[PDB]
């Protein structure tokens, strides 16, 4: 069912503990080992707490197109270190600019915090972007896994706040209903790549009152028709081999039953994560659908 | 379960008869009605007929060039209706495209559309350079009937040691002609493609239910030490359709020998979406179109 270089990945790493237990390490994000990129570095003085992290990625040499990017790890891990290989090629495939949000981790925070300092970011890019040269109206949205669920949310409390929507937003194996468990978490329980206690741990991390993820902010599968109705075009992409599969196919369904322009794709053979781990990425099925990524936000923006 | 542009299609056309029935129309290509390519017409003396007609068409040093081998269930089919999907394959691959135009069933069947095509990509094989495209840059292409014919090439291609291409695509595949697939059961007659069609195209390409069981008709029935060699392959299949176990099965297969294989199902889509007009500019249609030129491109030089 998994093709060998995945296959090989999660043999390599079933005698590994899994890293989502305490206690936390107090380093989330760090390096997981041809395209070059220029980096600034901005501290935001914006949102839940005053500051949030940003950096603007774009590519060598009129005004350059952006993905605003949240990226996984569960709430808990991960930052520009760890994305590297992701957006070097979100970079090279899109010709964008990447905006790459570097939210406050759980617990240190907790929900609707990373949310809204995701939010905040975004709103201050609206403002100030052609002062750094990207085009604020020719905007993507990316996510993966509880990336997914913050880009969704950051799209959703656009809705709500009447601010600009992204022209289109790509959701990679995305967390999209954090209160009710579906059909692949019990045909995948801990199947390779993501099981069912560290996404347990995860949402407990986050949204430690079970009734917030009840919310629409929190869990946007859960919002309105009509909220939902004026969501971005949206491409949704899932691993075949995952727990969080049914969620993504049953936002995206639902996005094109509401007549939003919406693609879904599932890569058979994989599992969660493909997109962000260096080995799983290198794939045929992921390494395809990494650089349709990258294309279609190439075609998407301008 | 379908998105509303290919429900809509399946809802506009669920009170039309099937085409795959007698009589059969006397038109088996036309229009669903160029100047991005140019297009040469090639007639081939080869194969067990003494002629293959192909269709060369050039983009806007020498280019890489995709074989392609279309669908329509051995008996329909033609440049004319494919002229969309090859119009779509040329501006995402930046590739020349080498359309076989092989004949239709029932005035042949197996294995002559095999035949035919094997020997036209032999002949394209040793004449490209002439006509300014690259045979070492060579991509396979076929959806359904000849995603049948593309895996059936690829075989006989190992069979008889002659140069395989360096890439593959198979859009919802006719692997295996033999064994109906969970999915049969499940979209007996769920739209765009029914099982009573699948049995209707195979009465006239295999006639004999022998001829199916054989691998250079059902390359997915063939042998582990053939399907290992195998040229790197993406397969697209979509979800709503009585075929995409074979598809995914196929895949799983190549996959398990060590041959690099991807595999990618769209979700509320329906067979056809890549060369049906209407269905292809549905969203997940329309990705997984520009994905595959996309990928001829990066994997062709
Ligand atoms: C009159 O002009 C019509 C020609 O265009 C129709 C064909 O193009 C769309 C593809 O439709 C099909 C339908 C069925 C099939 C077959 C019957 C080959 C599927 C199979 C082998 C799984 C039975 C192939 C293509």
């Amino acid at each position: 069912q998994l093709d060998p270089i995945t296959q090989a990945y999660a043999d390599a790493i079933s005698s590994r503990p899994s890293l989502f237990a305490f206690p936390l390490p107090e380093i989330r994000d760090g390096y997981q080992s041809s395209t070059e990129f220029t980096t600034k570095i901005l501290s935001l003085p914006v949102g839940p707490t005053g500051n949030v992290t940003a950096y603007l990625y774009k590519p060598v040499s009129d005004l350059l197109p952006v993905i605003a990017y949240f990226h996984g790890g569960g709430w808990v891990f991960g930052g520009p270190k760890s994305y590297r290989g992701l957006i070097t090629n979100l970079i090279r495939e899109s010709g964008a600019a990447v905006f790459f949000v570097d939210y406050t981790l759980t617990p240190k925070v907790a929900y609707p915090v990373p949310n809204e300092q995701c939010y905040a970011a975004v709103q201050w890019l609206l403002e100030h972007g052609e002062k750094l040269g990207v085009d604020p109206t020719n905007m993507g949205f990316g996510g993966d896994s509880a990336g997914g669920e913050l880009s969704s949310s950051v799209s959703l409390l656009s809705i709500k706040r009447k601010t600009p929507l992204p022209k289109f937003q790509v959701l990679i194996y995305p967390a999209t209903d954090l209160a009710c468990e579906s059909a692949t978490f019990k045909e995948f329980p801990n199947g390779p790549g993501l099981t069912t206690d560290e996404i347990r741990f995860a949402a407990s991390l986050f949204t430690p009152d079970p009734k917030s993820r009840l919310e629409d902010v929190a869990s946007p599968g859960r919002a309105s028709d009509e909220d939902l109705a004026k969501f971005p075009e949206t491409l949704i992409v899932v691993a075949e081999v995952d727990p969080i599969r049914q969620q993504g196919e049953d936002f995206g369904r639902r996005l094109q039953k509401l007549g939003v322009r919406a693609a879904i794709i599932r890569v058979l053979g994989t599992i969660h994560g493909f997109a962000s781990i260096d080995v799983l990425s290198e794939a045929p099925g992921a390494k395809a659908t990494i650089e349709l990524i990258g294309y279609k936000f190439k075609k998407a923006l301008h």
